[PDB]
Protein backbone atom coordinates (compact mmCIF):
# COMPACT_ATOMS: atom_id res chain seq x y z
CA UNK A 1 0.00 0.00 0.00
CA UNK A 2 2.96 2.00 -0.02
CA UNK A 3 4.69 0.93 -3.35
CA UNK A 4 6.33 -1.95 -1.44
CA UNK A 5 4.25 -4.96 -2.73
CA UNK A 6 5.98 -3.29 -6.03
CA UNK A 7 9.66 -3.79 -5.36
CA UNK A 8 10.99 -6.84 -4.37
CA UNK A 9 7.87 -8.61 -5.73
CA UNK A 10 8.81 -7.97 -8.97
CA UNK A 11 12.20 -9.34 -8.76
CA UNK A 12 11.11 -12.50 -7.79
CA UNK A 13 8.23 -12.24 -9.75
CA UNK A 14 9.75 -11.67 -12.91
CA UNK A 15 12.47 -14.81 -12.56
CA UNK A 16 9.54 -16.86 -11.28
CA UNK A 17 7.06 -15.36 -13.41
CA UNK A 18 9.67 -15.97 -16.00
CA UNK A 19 9.73 -19.35 -16.10
CA UNK A 20 6.22 -19.98 -15.31
CA UNK A 21 5.31 -17.79 -18.21
CA UNK A 22 6.47 -20.90 -20.39
CA UNK A 23 4.16 -23.05 -18.83
CA UNK A 24 1.24 -20.58 -19.41
CA UNK A 25 2.53 -20.14 -23.34
CA UNK A 26 -0.23 -22.32 -24.63
CA UNK A 27 -2.17 -24.57 -22.33
CA UNK A 28 -2.37 -27.72 -20.74
CA UNK A 29 -1.88 -26.25 -17.00
CA UNK A 30 -4.70 -28.44 -15.35
CA UNK A 31 -7.08 -31.11 -15.84
CA UNK A 32 -5.93 -34.07 -13.81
Amino acid sequence: RRSRKNGIGYAIGYAFGAVERAVLGGSRDYNK
